[PDB]
């Protein structure tokens, strides 16, 4: 593990804040003009978190195509992810329209609806089988089919129905419920088991549209999810797995959405997740 030597070096020297700042400095900056139009102000949860115009997901509605969502395309890994913010009360319909239009099979949620006593996300899925949700603005119906509650995460089967065409699809909702209010998990074990559960479902496979990944802003925890998945996939593909540089992969992903990995602690956690996940393969 050359990276595990890089890990001990940065850890022993306590240089995480320093590595993190060099990533911040080197990160791409692309226009986000559509996000900043006044008519889109209530479609953004945070005024400083915007999709780049070049990678933004466009809704197929003539009126206003805008959602705070980015397509991450990792060419070498053959993996694509949509990263988005936790939906707002007024964007729950747009969220499900995007899931429908992009042919996504899975939604990965890395936050609780309430954290630190404030709402981080609208309740955008049904809590009971017999109480379905209708999104009048986008003509979609959503039903809870089943719910499997485990210690660290919940998996839900949902049926999404296009009321316009009466087509239905099954969507899997993967809800990681134990990310702490402050900092990062002590151990990456439950995060890796969650990531392997998503992979096992087929939600990340090229047969389907890209997986939708969100937390509150869609950059921090969401960033760690995609970064760990892509790094482990590249390790599997590569003739020289050690050639895998987490910092380079992160900078590539930052071409597609700003601010992925919010803290030096999330960066350290990403290294730890990848190092431990590589041990799982062996
Ligand atoms: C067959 C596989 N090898 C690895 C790695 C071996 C050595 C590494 C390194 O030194 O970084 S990664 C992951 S899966």
């Amino acid at each position: 593990m050359e990276m595990e030597k890089e890990f001990e070096q940065i850890d022993k020297s306590g240089s995480w804040a320093a590595i993190y700042q060099d990533i911040r400095h080197e990160a791409s900056d692309f226009p986000s003009r559509v996000a900043k139009l006044p008519k889109n102000k209530n479609r953004n949860r945070y005024r400083d978190v915007s999709p780049f115009d070049h990678s933004r997901i466009k809704l197929h509605q003539e009126d206003n195509d805008y959602i705070n969502a980015s397509l991450i395309k990792m060419e070498e890994a053959q993996r694509s992810y949509i990263l988005t913010q936790g939906p707002l009360p007024n964007t729950v319909g747009h969220f499900w329209e995007m899931v429908w239009e992009q042919k996504s099979r899975g939604v990965v949620m890395l936050n609780r609806v309430m954290e630190k006593g404030s709402l981080k996300c609208a309740q955008y899925w049904p809590q009971k089988e017999e109480k379905e949700m209708i999104f009048e603005d986008t003509n979609l119906k959503l039903t809870l089919i089943s719910e499997d509650i485990k210690s660290y995460y919940t998996v839900r089967q949902l049926e999404l129905e296009n009321l316009t065409t009466q087509e239905t699809r099954e969507i899997l909702h993967f809800h990681y419920t134990t990310w702490p209010d402050f900092g990062v998990p002590e151990s990456p074990a439950s995060f890796l088991n969650f990531l392997f559960k998503v992979r096992e479902s087929g939600s990340l496979s090229p047969e389907h549209g890209p997986v939708v990944v969100h937390c509150s802003a869609g950059i921090g925890r969401s960033g760690t999810f995609c970064l760990a998945d892509t790094c482990l996939l590249l390790m599997d593909k590569r003739k020289d797995p050690s050639s895998v540089d987490i910092k380079k992969v992160l900078l590539e992903m930052r071409k597609f959405r700003m601010g992925l990995i919010q803290t030096a602690d999330q960066l350290r956690f990403s290294y730890l997740a990848v190092i431990e996940g590589a041990k799982f393969i062996m």
